[PDB]
């Protein structure tokens, strides 16, 4: 499981809205809220219970109000019509001799264009709008060490330190509540919606059975709940009559084993 920042930057933010807000994520759930308009960095669900260093909180507050003047200087090195978006993705995951495996990626309104090449500590790209970012970026002192310092050293000992003080959280088993509902589409045909309620891990597979023997998964459909659980319904369309047959598995790790589901 690895430790991800969703770092989001606009041009012109909407009266009331931040400029600048970044959401941290322990695998597929989320730790940490922070955004311009509070300017302070907070936890999220289950993460408010957790133990901390007492320094941790505003640590992870002032390494985001760095990368939030950086990301809202980016815009001064552009000269277009504008407006813009500024996406990044930072963050690191363990790997199997001790060192972690960092993650710097960039999109400029939703295409990617940057990356941090952390061997030479230097932003890369070649949209004239990249290399430009890339220059301003590496004139500010101290900027490329503290991207350096944030993906090697920091991020590590922020994942290191909650697999340790919140290991039940990210262990978290939930299976989901399954039904299996038929309903008639095209006249001769009908759909078999498969839907699974409140799971965790997201990981799960719907698999319909045709009289035993295999009928692949449907149309998948997924989403998250409140909670920071999980939501997913499989389609597929069957002859009328010949509803019976067909029942659906669902595979989670909640459940010790796969599950029949029937009408």
């Amino acid at each position: 499981l690895s430790l991800l920042y969703h770092l989001t930057a606009v041009s012109s933010p909407a009266p009331g809205t931040p400029a600048f807000w970044v959401s941290g994520w322990l695998g597929p759930q989320q730790y940490l809220s922070y955004n311009s308009l509070r300017g302070e960095a907070e936890p999220c669900g289950a993460w408010v219970w957790e133990n901390q260093v007492s320094w941790y909180w505003e640590k992870e507050t002032t390494d985001l109000r760095i990368k939030e003047k950086l990301f809202l200087e980016a815009f001064k090195a552009l000269g277009g019509k504008g407006p813009y978006t500024l996406q990044g993705l930072l963050g690191c995951e363990l790997g199997p001799d001790n060192t972690s495996v960092p993650t710097a990626k960039f999109a400029l309104n939703g295409e990617e264009f940057m990356n941090f090449d952390l061997k030479q500590g230097t932003w890369g790209g070649d949209w004239p709008e990249a290399l430009a970012i890339s220059q301003r970026w590496q004139q500010q002192d101290k900027a490329a060490n503290k991207e350096l310092t944030f993906l090697l050293f920091s991020c590590p000992h922020r994942l290191r330190e909650h697999l340790e003080r919140g290991r039940g959280n990210l262990e978290w088993k939930e299976p989901p509540s399954m039904r299996l509902k038929a309903r008639p589409s095209s006249p001769g045909f009908s759909v078999l919606t498969c839907s699974a309620f409140s799971f965790y891990p997201p990981e799960l597979q719907l698999r319909f059975l045709r009289n035993g023997l295999a009928a692949g998964t449907g149309q998948g459909d997924f989403g998250p709940n409140s909670d920071g659980s999980f939501h997913a319904s499989s389609s597929l369309t069957v002859k009328s009559g010949d509803e019976h047959h067909y029942c659906c598995i669902v595979q989670h790790a909640g459940l010790a084993q796969p599950l029949r589901v029937e009408l």
